[PDB]
């Protein structure tokens, strides 16, 4: 089970661990790449990388799946958007009304899952 | 509900969103570096970047806080260690046995605070 603990004090101005997100994508996606860090295959294309704000995270999110991640989509807090990214294969499973705080997975020559920690309100 | 769920299939290796932990500290923890990406000022000195191997994650964690975060150390389930860094200040606080999924925090020109995602085993 996800838990969290807060240390410290009241100051400052708030951050998040995760900061972008891009992909390499074809007709599934290749690779995810997390605040830099390649997470898969050399296949695909690249996508432009998602900088979240202050503040932002991601909301809703859409990730279709079958052996591996088919596609990718999100929207944030803020009405920003990434994707959709990959292609129409497997089946579609949608996140609504969440805060996403992580994004976990496991990789090879593609991105074979995701494992997504979050908030569900 | 803080949770998690997992998508697509059973192949692939495992990876992890916190891939790399560095700290600015002096008296206090100046500034944490997740990622490469900076959280808090320019004080104090740079601490060597740690950087999670494969299957490798946070699994015991002391932190030193009061008004800022004082002082961090943590060990890995593989034995390796970070720090401690910072001062003697505060009060310290232990996760034992856990696997740190996320850091967040806040921070100005010090480390303020920090809030930490983890499962308890
Ligand atoms: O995304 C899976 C595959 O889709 C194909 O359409 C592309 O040509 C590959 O480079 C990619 O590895
Ligand atoms: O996720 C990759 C592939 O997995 C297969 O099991 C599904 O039948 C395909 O629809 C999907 O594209
Ligand atoms: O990412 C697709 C696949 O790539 C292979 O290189 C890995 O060994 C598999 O476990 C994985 O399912
Ligand atoms: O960490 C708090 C402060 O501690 C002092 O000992 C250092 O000299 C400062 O550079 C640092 O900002
Ligand atoms: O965290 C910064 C400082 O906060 C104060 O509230 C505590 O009394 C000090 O021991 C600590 O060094
Ligand atoms: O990080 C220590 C302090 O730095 C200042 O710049 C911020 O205004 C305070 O909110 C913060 O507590």
């Amino acid at each position: 089970s996800l838990t969290h603990r807060k240390f410290g004090g009241s100051g400052g101005s708030p951050f998040s661990g995760l900061s972008s997100i891009a992909v390499r994508s074809g007709s599934y996606l290749d690779a995810i790449i997390i605040d830099g860090v390649h997470h898969g295959g050399s296949g695909g294309n690249l996508s432009p990388t998602f900088t979240f704000g202050s503040g932002e995270y991601i909301s809703n999110m859409t990730i279709r799946s079958g052996d591996y991640i088919d596609n990718i989509s999100f929207e944030t807090n803020m009405g920003r958007r990434f994707g959709p990214y990959g292609g129409s294969g497997g089946s579609a499973n949608t996140l609504s009304n969440v805060k996403v705080i992580q994004i976990n997975g496991s990789a090879g020559d593609y991105l074979d899952s995701l494992d997504i920690y979050y908030e569900q309100y």
